């Protein structure tokens, strides 16, 4: 009559055993799942880190790109100038040879060897003066280059700045990650163990109703 | 006795609830943030993609980048071979100045004048011979930033390729995470239920205890 309800005390203990029992294998379980992914996840917040390093230079080189094309458009306005000062000396040899030539015209026969050396370095000086805008065509060609690579150099900063974003959103989300999965482990393993220890004193209580 | 028993266990399974209460709050705050999570990640998968394409537009436009300068290259070298045409002649109008200056002082006085034009389009040579020497350096230094730029995009260009691979990597770690992540909810979800009756369960069968014998 009292046995009868011994046996009831004992049940109900069982069902304890088999509850904790099944908690401790269900969470290391768990826990294990975290934990083979911890060394995956190391590499990973390591790669993000380097990552920022290799970010940080494109960004610096795509500056130094720019700042080289912006040389060398300083240079071609220099060419230019230049060029320009050639094409002026041309002109004045042109008019003094065809003044030179005028009166040579005016004095007699020995005018006629200075007429012709002037008549020649006049033709030289008309084809200096194509040979410039040659130059001048070149250098043309050369700004159009360049302002296209300008171009193209901030179509790329542009680009990488969501690619720069990105990579900051990844570490972040990672911190969270990894923050989330040590309050699940930590969940877990405090609660398995707070539980644990009631079914072993629900043991014990239950070993000494048998006991005496 | 079965009374110092009865009331041990109802104390302990009092206790015992407490704790699984506990545990089933901690646990639904979890499940609300991997939830979350999921969702966040979703949106970062979709981030490293477009980084992804955003990165071979990139590769692609240094190549492109890399023509342009090359074109330039070509051009400054047609500018040397330009400026050397412009020097022969320079060249040949001095000689011709040269010889012109002699047969004005063959002439007598009424060369002087005629010596006078000579003796500045000599000038006027050497000026354009100047003049030629400092775009020659010029055209130097536009080759030297030309060079340095291309293997500044060289450099550019596998960097370029060391973030287009970690994308990929992240685009890996995401995708296994994600399910990692599922794994933990639906773990936690099943897990919660079954404690949930199981702990029912002891907690009727105690009370029913409690109340008699």
């Amino acid at each position: 009559r009292i046995e009868e309800v011994k046996e009831r005390f004992v049940n109900l203990n069982r069902l304890f055993q088999e509850l904790v029992g099944d908690f401790q294998a269900k969470s290391d379980q768990l826990v294990s799942v975290i934990q083979d992914m911890e060394k995956i996840s190391e590499n990973i917040m390591e790669e993000l880190k380097k990552s920022g390093t290799n970010v940080d230079q494109i960004v610096e080189r795509v500056k130094e790109a720019s700042s080289q094309i912006g040389e060398t458009l300083e240079n071609i306005r220099s060419i230019e100038k230049l060029i320009q000062n050639i094409m002026r000396i041309a002109r004045e040899t042109n008019i003094l040879a065809l003044n030179a030539t005028i009166e040579a015209a005016r004095a007699g026969e020995a005018g006629k060897g200075f007429m012709i050396v002037a008549n020649e370095v006049q033709n030289l000086s008309n084809e200096t003066n194509e040979v410039t805008k040659q130059i001048v065509e070149k250098a043309r060609e050369i700004l159009e280059s360049s302002q296209r690579s300008l171009e193209n150099l901030e179509f790329m900063a542009n680009l990488f700045e969501t690619v720069g974003k990105t990579l900051q959103n990844m570490v972040r989300f990672m911190e969270n990650n990894v923050k989330l999965l040590q309050e699940v482990r930590n969940s877990l393993d405090t609660s398995k163990e707070s539980l644990s220890e009631k079914s072993a004193e629900i043991d014990s209580a239950t070993k000494v109703l048998e006991e005496t």
